[PDB]
């Protein structure tokens, strides 16, 4: 079932508007599969780095997008979010973060 589920997840992510963000949990509830948040996370993790899907708009519930060691992907996500007007700050732990309620997408 995952093959079709992944495409449903990507369709949902493609709907997050420019400058807004969402989370695995929100998307799962949005596509009518409230208990599949981890599956959503899996779908997102299996995406090709050059995909057209705007994966950078999906962040964890805590509003963070990295851990001090910022991977290439995390750097890409930060770069892309900032380009869409998202204000990103750095925590005392070295993680990049943003005010979730301020950018959270509302279907």
């Amino acid at each position: 079932r995952m093959d079709e589920f992944y495409t449903k997840v990507y369709d949902a992510v493609c709907e997050i508007p420019y400058g807004k963000v969402s989370t695995y949990g929100e998307i799962a509830r949005y596509v009518g599969m409230p208990s599949y948040a981890r599956q959503v996370g899996q779908a997102m993790k299996h995406l090709h780095p050059e995909t057209h899907v705007p994966w950078h708009r999906v962040i964890n519930s805590r509003g963070t997008i990295s851990k001090r060691d910022i991977s290439a992907g995390e750097q890409r996500q930060k770069d892309r979010l900032e380009e869409e007007g998202v204000e990103i700050y750095q925590t005392s732990l070295g993680e990049y973060k943003l005010n979730l309620p301020e950018y959270m997408w509302k279907p």
